[PDB]
C-alpha cells in the first residue's frame, strides 16, 4: 500500500541525496546528514546540526516520489537521549523553494519522538508527490538528533 522504506536504512538512498542546513564534527566522525538513517549504529550515528542557527534535514529522491509517511528516531550520545519531539514537513521540486505541509491552511505540526530509541511513524494524509522532502525540528529533548526513514513508492 505504498508504504516501503525509500532507502534511508538500506542505503538505497545515497549520502549525497541527504543534506542539511548544517552538521557537527569531532575528530574524524561527523553527525552528518548521511547518518540520519533509521537504526544506524556507530560513532556519531545520527544527524546533528551545528548547535546554532533555522535547522532542517533534506532528502533528494532524484525523482518524483509518492511519500506516505516518515519514521523518526532519536539517538544516544553516551547515556544522553537526544531526539526531535515535534517537527514540520516541507516539500520541494528543485531543492531551493519549499512548500510547508499545510493542514487546512495552517502548517501541520507532527508529533515526533518521546524517547531516543523507538521509531515513530507519522502517516502523510494525503500523500505527497515530491522530489525533495525536508524535516523541520520544532522542539527537542536535550538536543536535535535524528535518524529517519521515508515511506512510499516509485
Amino acid at each position: 500500500s505504498c508504504s516501503m522504506p525509500l532507502g534511508m536504512e538500506s542505503k538505497a538512498i545515497s549520502d549525497a541525496q541527504i543534506t542539511a542546513s548544517s552538521y557537527a564534527c569531532r575528530g574524524d566522525t561527523c553527525w552528518s546528514p548521511s547518518k540520519a538513517r533509521l537504526h544506524l549504529q556507530g560513532r556519531s550515528n545520527a544527524w546533528r546540526p551545528q548547535v546554532n542557527n533555522k535547522e532542517w534535514l533534506q532528502v533528494d529522491f532524484q525523482k518524483t516520489m509518492k511519500v506516505t509517511g516518515v519514521t523518526t528516531q532519536g539517538v544516544k550520545s553516551a547515556a544522553t537521549s537526544m531526539y526531535v519531539k515535534e517537527f514540520l514537513i516541507s516539500s520541494s521540486q528543485d531543492g531551493h523553494q519549499w512548500t510547508l505541509f499545510f493542514q487546512n491552511g495552517k502548517v501541520k505540526v507532527f508529533q515526533g519522538n518521546q524517547d531516543s530509541f523507538t521509531p515513530v511513524v507519522n502517516s502523510l494524509d494525503p500523500p505527497l508527490l515530491t522530489r525533495y522532502l525536508r524535516i523541520h525540528p520544532q522542539s527537542w529533548v536535550h538536543q536535535i538528533a535524528l535518524r529517519m526513514e521515508v515511506l512510499g513508492c516509485e
